[PDB]
């Protein structure tokens, strides 16, 4: 039996990979400097493969192995993530930093629902992800709305997956820091039907956005008990997803109170009217988060000095690093406990 | 830019992985027979490794590779499927005998929920994966259930990953072949909270008692279900064959359709005892007003003889059965050919 990773209690962590053929195994990991600084496994006589790295943060880090040129999963890692098409191990290391993305056995569990719905602006059935609060079923009470949407590449299944949304809700509800509420994931790809790992192709500007207002918002609030109006109901959104949260909350003042952009900055005399009507419609906060190391900084620079000209009320959140899943975790585990409140 | 697999006009399938620095490529696949089975790969002066294979008969088949003497998945194909802890590739051959298994965009899709529910019986909570019939959501019809359990090393994800249920459940329901209905999906190990791709370690005949006494109620009252033994059906797979034995024998005239995929004889205590015991529980369920009772298993299956045993001692009750004999063996493509064909049976 070959265990890959071991986590040391200094935090360390080995990774072994067995082959007597094999040339060259590296491995790449969200821990390293960057492309140049892939890290090369050591092969003793037995043929095992192995590297000992750390001690490492606390944080969920992904990687791979390459053999001979290869990408390789670690076989004796039961744990995968997909970023679209990319598949890749991980782990968490324990500690402040990580303990929202753990499953813990000791903290109820919300539901993930894989639901499809009619969408009259898109004009086929749609797939998305709906998350309700431990204890939702068997029960009369309703709860508020957070609408939570991807960036290009993914897809519904992106912000459980890879941002550990499930674990986060489910930890920070547990834990009294968030309200229980209801976390809506859409497939922000108006061309596609759902996540291209389980549904074909199916057989365009705007249309994600009218479709969330007319077509998904009606579903949830139709098929979900949910509270409604806008102090009920958040949105964020990273990258693309961003953009989509501006658009969406531009084009219809007063139905979303909580805004969270993620990554992402601005995209005329209309802009500025419809900054207007925004900054009259009784929203209670506008969160903007970006990393300093983002290619996108400037452009969320020029988004908070679009609103300062309006004297437009928010919060702006710079952190380290950038355009990264860690990122997206850590902004969504600050945002939740903001809303409804 | 590497297509992989590509499946050709005639049911041939390519494969290709890309390394000018690797030595050596085999792919290790359903279609082979046996570990002496695996094919190598032949390497082009610039790094391409491909191989050829069929044609194919249409179905859904797994495959890897083997790099160097390292499994690797095929990066070029996003289609990933999990038994346990083991991941592989897959493709479908199109064709009649597979047709079910796709996700088809013309057709109405039902739900998958990822519940937790409470288990008085185990002592802790459990999730497990309940799929309802399109167009469940925003109408008032309840509808039967049909409880669908895996086997060992299985998983409350298994019948829709390895299992194809969602698919086959609505391309049945859409073509008008089976009945709308609820397909419940447990956890049959009862030492786990859920999946171990998801859900870490929890700090008998449990199973079968929590599945009457935690699982039905939850089902019963959260989702829109007809109750009582004509709306309600029961099959599993080997192991989970034996837990449909036990809990329809402890429970004769809870379940009125009764599947059981590749399994036998239940074993036990003296050899008599056991028997008088097995003896009287056959006869309640044979007077429990059961409408069916579905054995299937593959004629190359290990466990054919002990399936042989048990219909024997049905017909010595005079205990009325159907038997469908298969091809193959102790196979995820025989427990789909099983769903595809006994949830058309079902609540009629
Ligand atoms: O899930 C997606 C991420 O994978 C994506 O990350 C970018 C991918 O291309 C790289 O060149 C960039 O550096 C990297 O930030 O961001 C969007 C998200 O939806
Ligand atoms: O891998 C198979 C597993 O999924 C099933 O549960 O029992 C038989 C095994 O061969």
């Amino acid at each position: 039996r070959i265990i890959s990773p071991e986590i040391m209690p200094d935090n360390k962590v080995t990774f072994r990979v067995y082959s007597k053929d094999a040339s060259k195994v590296t491995i790449t990991g969200e821990w390293q400097t960057g492309p140049g600084g892939v890290e090369e496994l050591v092969k003793n006589d037995t043929g095992m493969f192995s590297i000992t790295v750390g001690p490492l943060k606390p944080e969920l880090y992904a990687y791979n192995f390459t053999v001979d040129g290869v990408k390789a999963l670690d076989a004796n890692n039961v744990q995968v993530r997909r970023d679209g098409t990319n598949y890749q191990n991980f782990f968490i290391i324990p500690g402040p930093e990580s303990d929202l993305y753990f499953h813990k056995n000791n903290v109820p569990h919300g539901t993930v629902t894989k639901v499809w719905y009619k969408s009259s602006v898109i004009g086929f059935d749609r797939r998305m992800y709906v998350y309700t609060p431990a204890g939702y079923e068997g029960d009369t009470q309703r709860y508020p709305v957070f609408y939570l949407l991807h960036g290009a590449g993914g897809d519904e299944d992106a912000w459980t997956n890879m941002g550990r949304t499930a674990q986060i809700m489910d930890n920070l509800i547990a834990q009294g820091k968030a309200k229980p509420m209801i976390v809506v994931m859409t497939n922000g790809n108006a061309n596609q039907a759902g996540a291209q790992n389980e549904v074909p192709p199916v057989p365009m500007t705007g249309k994600f956005e009218e479709h969330l207002v007319k077509d998904v918002v009606p579903f949830i609030e139709k098929n979900f008990r949910a509270l409604t109006g806008k102090d009920n109901r958040a949105i964020a959104g990273l990258s693309m997803g961003g953009g989509h949260t501006q658009t969406i909350t531009n084009d219809n003042p007063g139905m979303f109170s909580y805004i969270g952009v993620f990554s992402m900055g601005i995209m005329e005399k209309e802009r500025d009217a419809k900054i207007e009507a925004l900054k009259k419609s009784g929203y209670k906060l506008y969160w903007i988060a970006c990393g300093k190391d983002d290619f996108v900084y400037q452009s969320a620079l020029t988004l908070r000095n679009t609103l300062d000209k309006h004297n437009f009320k928010y919060v702006y959140r710079e952190s380290t690093g950038g355009h990264t899943w860690a990122n997206w975790r850590i902004y969504l585990s600050e945002f939740a406990p903001m809303l409804f409140k």
